[PDB]
Formats: C-alpha cells, sequence, structure tokens
C-alpha cells in the first residue's frame, strides 16, 4: 500500500498530512541571555517535522541541542511539560517510570501530539508553547557530581514568542514555532 503519507492511529488509522513549511516564529529574540541568567548552558530546540492528524491535533518532532555534549550518566530524569495535547506530560527519560527514549541528553529528539489553534493570519496557527524539565545529578547520577562542569543541574527550559523585555531579550529559552492549519499547504 501507500506510504507516502505518515500514518496515525484513528477511532483504525488515518493518512498523515505534512506541513511544508516550519517556520520560526521570532528568530531575532535573544534566547540565549535567559539561560546565561540562570548559569544554565545553552541548548537550542527545532521543530523538524510537523503531520497534521486530524481536528486541531498536530504530530510534532523536535530536535535540542545541548552547546557541550553531557554524557547520559549525569541525567536522572527529563520530560516535556506543558503541553496542550492528549497528553500534558511527556516522559522522555527517568528510572522511576521506565522510561528510557533518549540515549543523550544533549541531542536529542521527541515525538508529541499538541493542539494547535492560535491564529498567526488566516492559513497558518502556532504552536502551542511548552517546557522541558532536566534534572541532572539526582539520585543515582549524584555520584558523578564531581565532574559535572556544566552549572545549574535542575531546570525548566520554556518556547514562545510571546514573553521578551523591552531590549529583545526573551524570557524563554527556545523560539515559538507555527505552520499552516490542517497543514494545508495550498492555503492562500
Ligand atoms: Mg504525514
Ligand atoms: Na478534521
Ligand atoms: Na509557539
Amino acid at each position: 500500500g501507500s506510504s507516502h503519507h505518515h500514518h496515525h492511529h484513528s477511532s483504525g488509522s488515518s493518512e498523515g498530512t505534512s506541513c511544508n513549511s516550519i517556520v520560526n516564529g521570532c528568530p531575532n529574540l535573544d534566547f540565549n541571555w535567559h539561560m546565561d541568567q540562570q548559569n544554565i548552558m545553552q541548548y537550542t530546540l527545532d521543530v523538524t517535522s510537523v503531520s497534521w492528524v486530524q481536528d486541531n491535533t498536530y504530530q510534532i518532532t523536535i530536535h535540542v541541542k545541548g552547546k557541550e555534549n553531557i554524557d547520559l550518566k549525569y541525567l536522572w530524569s527529563l520530560k516535556i511539560i506543558g503541553v496542550t495535547g492528549p497528553k500534558g506530560t511527556v516522559q522522555l527519560y527517568g528510572y522511576n517510570e521506565n522510561t528510557y527514549l533518549i540515549d543523550n541528553p544533549t541531542d536529542f529528539t521527541a515525538t508529541f501530539e499538541v493542539y494547535a489553534t492560535q491564529d498567526v493570519n488566516s492559513c497558518q496557527v502556532w504552536m502551542p508553547n511548552f517546557q522541558i524539565q532536566f534534572e541532572y545529578l539526582q539520585g543515582s547520577a549524584a555520584q558523578y557530581a564531581s565532574s559535572w562542569q556544566w552549572g545549574t543541574t535542575s531546570f525548566d527550559l520554556s518556547t514562545g514568542c510571546n514573553n521578551y523585555d523591552n531590549q529583545g531579550h526573551s524570557q524563554t529559552d527556545f523560539p515559538g514555532f507555527y505552520w499552516n492549519i490542517d497543514c494545508d499547504n495550498n492555503c492562500g
């Protein structure tokens, strides 16, 4: 059968609709300032794919990269929180939760669903913002504290274009993003 479209589970299966243009909504804000002020190592986030499922639900993939490589042994837990979607929390790593879905907390991807409803214009909607909660050097990972050299060990990194100071420093750590409604690439 066809594999042009990514298939999704359906209330059954359905054809995903891939969005062609995934736009950083605020690439001229300074995001680094907000991590630097908290002594958090800089990270970046990109949205690398968006597929419309149905309704206003999209399956998105993110890619998160730290400035320096931090070995997995330092990590205790990693989760996406505050998600506007089917699941409000997406566990990525945690011994307590038997979850091992990444192998490098400084270079990882994650795929999850969001409800994207706030219009940019008549064709495009914003990603709803979320946070990524990192806990290093807790539990069993505390034993590696003597070689830790990357600053603050437990922190949340947030997305968005809607929170910045009067000098263009973001109060978020990562940009917000937008894409076409229903991933209809012919809108407009
Ligand atoms: Mg698709
Ligand atoms: Na629909
Ligand atoms: Na956003």
